């Protein structure tokens, strides 16, 4: 007889509240994405996939497949083999050439080759299993998908977050991964870093004391409650939508799935 826990937090949720990408932040976008997502006219705009999402999904799959085929060399062209597995010829050509650049970069810098792989996601999986956290009088689910976990010589776990595109690294995501690792890999030292598969730019190695992670857990617990309160307030009175999820029209609208239905779209 375990009650369902509705409260949850994740980097994705956090980013929809607190955004280098602050200019496109819009709370009304989150209102559509989370509070109105079942409305037919909203659901149909959410069922369309993005090019950057596409490049990212294929990039993760591409690293996974390149690595897999490289374990026991077969003498073949691993870049061409991986491109064939990914069916890049069926993608928009912009997408193809970016994934091919990512594969060329990996071929020249096979950063997984000699390493002890704890986790390497293919990118095709769904949401991770939740981590159930009690913080004060709140219980919430933490969702954190780790693209890559390596084990270093001294036993330290290295969480690597793969980036593509022109995005800047958001170190809050690294701290989310380090918090999650304290639950997934208990009593194991961990470090986190970012690596842009396309530009080969890397962040520093990020570590977090137990105190810093505890305080981030506090912040995520607060987020989980605020989000449920936003939803409750909207469901209690739909006419409060605009006040609960205020619009920020302008630059934000250029990359918003809901411009065709939003009353404030520019
Ligand atoms: S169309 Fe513009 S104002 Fe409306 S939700 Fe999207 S970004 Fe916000």
């Amino acid at each position: 007889s375990a009650p369902k826990i509705w409260e949850f937090a994740s980097y994705n949720l956090l980013s929809l509240f607190s955004p280098g990408l602050e200019h496109l932040h819009c709370d009304m976008k989150r209102g559509f994405t989370k509070a109105r997502r079942r409305e037919p006219q909203v659901a149909e705009l959410l069922q369309k996939d993005n090019i950057h999402q596409r490049i990212g999904i294929l990039a993760q799959r591409g690293i996974y497949e390149f690595y897999q085929t490289s374990l026991i060399a077969d003498g073949k062209d691993a870049i061409a083999q991986t491109a064939e597995i990914l069916q890049l010829s069926q993608e928009v050509d912009s997408v193809r050439i970016k994934v091919l650049q990512i594969l060329e970069n990996y071929h020249h810098n096979q950063f997984l080759a000699s390493k002890k792989i704890i986790k390497l996601s293919r990118g095709d999986e769904g949401f991770p299993e939740p981590i159930l956290i009690q913080q004060g009088n709140n219980t919430f689910k933490l969702y954190a998908a780790m693209d890559c976990v390596l084990q270093e010589e001294d036993g330290t776990l290295h969480i690597v977050d793969f980036k593509t595109g022109k995005s800047d690294f958001d170190r809050r995501q690294a701290y989310i991964y380090l918090l999650a690792a304290s639950y997934i890999y208990p009593q194991q030292k961990a470090v986190a870093s970012f690596y842009n598969l396309e530009t080969c730019q890397q962040s520093e190695r990020i570590i977090a004391s137990s105190s810093i992670l505890k305080s981030f857990q506090v912040e995520l617990s607060s987020l989980s409650q605020r989000h449920q309160k936003d939803l409750y307030r909207y469901r209690r009175n739909f006419d409060d939508f605009n006040r609960i999820f205020p619009p920020n029209p302008g630059v934000s609208c250029r990359y918003c799935a809901f411009n065709s239905i939003c009353k404030f779209a520019m």
